[PDB]
């Protein structure tokens, strides 16, 4: 039992539906295998910054470190890869902030980012995306999207019930369809490899849920809903239909003149909320295409991925895209992006994703103030072409900074 | 039986491996519901053209009309969408070219698409993708694209072993998956839909073995392998390490220094194609971001769907893209679109993906200078500003052409 609770500081608090922050909040963080030793730091120092320069002194976040990855290997057990511990605690913290995982191959686990969302059943994964103003960006007009991407998290293949091919249990998962199910549409069942997609009525609902309720409480413009519906109609082309389904009887969304979309009343600013939907392949051309269409995007775990990446790139915001798994009983802020161990330890890397997933934590928490400052730092620094060697490799006279350096480069814009 | 043969004119014949084009070959062509009934005039004349340019009148296409989508219904019955003897007439001709498909929705009836590469079993589905210069593009740089997709159709998720939530067939493969198999990580069995996802050594092999063979053919550069494998790992990850054992043990393949990338000689050229793979979110990326890196590119169903769709717009070619499927018994090249019914009937659409589909046809045919003239037609008009309404609304100072006076302009550009 090895983690030290900061002496002074207070638990998050769950009053009711609402979070309760004291002054002095008590928030673990995991510091993240590979580069997650350079961005963390740039993430602790930019943010302790934060909350010094807004709350001018009567707030403080009082770090407490947890471990998972390669970092509980070398402090618990070599084979210790996510402690229970880990798991008391971001459910009993509330909120806990962390950068990449590094998951061994070789040895029976399974993606741990995604073992941590299944685990804590964080079930909506909200991954922003919009341009910063002076980003490298491989389009042309990155300046049109401005998206939220709600991919679901704890169901759709991604969930990993699969057989190994010529296993037993693929055997006979194949033995049972063929003859029990009379399932014909499996061209070679020798050896081959089976995966389940589960898609349910209540873990697509309660996505689409919070996607509508942000779209009403941050008065933006629609709700698109992503699916590869006509091919897969008993699962995505739910997704659709009970994603419609809850924004008519909830939302009371009305018919769009023949439909399917609906008009839901944003009953604060009595504006309407467009409920379209766009298949899946179309939907990445629709990105490059006409990206000021889309605002809210719902979608189930495998198309959020990917649509998330995508958009992400067309931004230049690879490693500067900001990630949360927000769940029921706590939330878990990441970095979106993996460990890099050829650079690791050289503080060359963009600490732009974790800060600004420290950002969304920060308004998350209710310190508006603190997240607000965060947001222009880095908004100036990157507008000041005082960069790191990503963007600067494709930005005519930028300064090269190092990872610690850009940190630094935030507070001075703040 | 309501097909007329062209009397004149003889059977695509395949002899061992070999096609035996007659100078005069029945090709069928199915016209294709929506808009089809504009482009695929366009293409009927742009083509026959060609084989009249090229040569010089030795050789004539005989072109016979089927039958799927709705042109069935209103033809053979209200009902048939796809009759039998369209499935043994593309077997039979070997080659037949369709514009787009309507599918019902409300009555059973599958993709058509899908339904037409399922029951011939066209396993690749080659779908090229690169830059016309003068092509509007969202992308800054989009003369670096220059790839060729081959999504395995047979099989993934894509083929639809699907089972309705709530029904008996979705709520028993659950009671037999929770008992039976152990599965604890569904968390809503509970009105939930379940899907399958297939994945043999067969249907992968057979796909990779086509995509290294052709980049031995063609002296391309590099064969790589797309799958969300980390996530996916006996289903897509499975498809990785098949990929790669058969690039290994059938071509000779030599591992790069650490790997898993293998040198593979190319042995006409001598030169070494590289077997990479890349995990197909990040793949998404680094198409905007290197897509000089990649050259031809492997993967399942699922995957190449989207990858081909994603590239289509980046090259901004979303409806001058062209694509195959072809099998081992027959090939059906198509227009990669769907229908337009609001634009339908009105000569506007762009016929570019039919026509570029017909040039891919010919060359598989053997008829090299013919698809070289449409290959020229095609770079003349577009490079030549004089274009449709989807380029034009995009292209500074374009003439604009109906979809007839485009397949005019690529004619007198031959
Ligand atoms: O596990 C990872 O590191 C990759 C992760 C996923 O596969 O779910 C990812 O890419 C994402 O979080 O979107
Ligand atoms: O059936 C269609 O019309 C869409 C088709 C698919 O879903 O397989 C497609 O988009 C493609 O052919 O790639
Ligand atoms: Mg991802
Ligand atoms: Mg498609």
């Amino acid at each position: 039992s090895k983690v030290v609770v900061p002496a002074q500081g207070k638990k998050i608090t769950l009053q009711n539906g609402k979070l309760n922050v004291p002054e002095n909040p008590i928030i673990p963080y995991i510091e993240g295998d590979g580069i997650g030793v350079d961005v963390t730091p740039a993430m602790l120092k930019v943010v302790d910054a934060a909350v010094e320069k807004a709350y001018k002194g009567e707030r403080k976040i009082s770090w407490m470190e947890i471990y998972t990855g390669e970092k509980s290997t070398q402090v618990y057990g070599q084979d210790v890869w996510l402690p229970a511990e880990t798991l008391d605690l971001i459910r009993e913290y509330r909120v806990a902030i962390k950068g990449p995982l590094t998951t061994p191959v070789g040895g029976g686990i399974r993606s741990l980012n995604v073992a941590l969302r299944q685990e804590l059943d964080l079930y909506i994964c909200l991954r922003p995306v919009r341009y910063y103003q002076g980003t490298p960006s491989p389009v042309k007009h990155p300046e049109l999207t401005d998206m939220v991407i709600f991919r679901e998290n704890s169901e759709d293949i991604y969930a990993g019930i699969e057989w190994k091919a010529d296993s037993a249990d693929a055997e006979k998962v194949i033995k049972f369809l063929r003859e029990e199910m009379g399932v014909k549409k499996i061209r070679f069942p020798e050896h081959c490899g089976i995966g389940i997609k589960p898609c349910s009525e209540e873990g697509t609902k309660r996505l689409v849920r919070a996607a509508i309720e942000y779209a009403i409480a941050n008065d933006r413009d629609s709700v698109t809903l992503v699916h590869m519906g006509n091919i897969m109609k008993f699962t995505e082309g739910a997704f659709k239909d009970w994603g419609y389904q809850l924004a008519r009887e909830e939302f009371g969304g009305e018919l769009i003149d023949g439909g399917p979309w609906l008009k839901v009343k944003n009953p604060n600013t009595g504006k309407e909320i467009v409920i379209k939907d766009v298949i899946a392949d179309a939907f990445l051309q629709q990105i490059l295409l006409r990206p000021a269409e889309y605002d809210v995007i719902a979608c189930m775990n495998l198309n959020g991925d990917y649509i998330s990446d995508a958009l992400a790139a067309q931004v230049g915001g690879i490693g500067i895209a900001p990630g949360a798994n927000i769940g029921d009983e706590c939330a878990l802020f990441e970095a979106t992006h993996g460990t890099a161990p050829k650079y690791a330890g050289q503080d060359k890397v963009n600490p732009g994703s974790i800060i600004l997933s420290a950002e969304m934590m920060l308004r998350h928490m209710g310190w508006t103030e603190a997240a607000d400052l965060i947001v222009k730092g880095m908004e100036g620094a990157i507008n000041a072409k005082t960069v790191t060697y990503d963007f600067e490799r494709l930005m005519d006279g930028a300064k090269l900074l190092k990872c610690s350096e850009f940190g630094d480069a935030i507070i001075e814009n703040m």
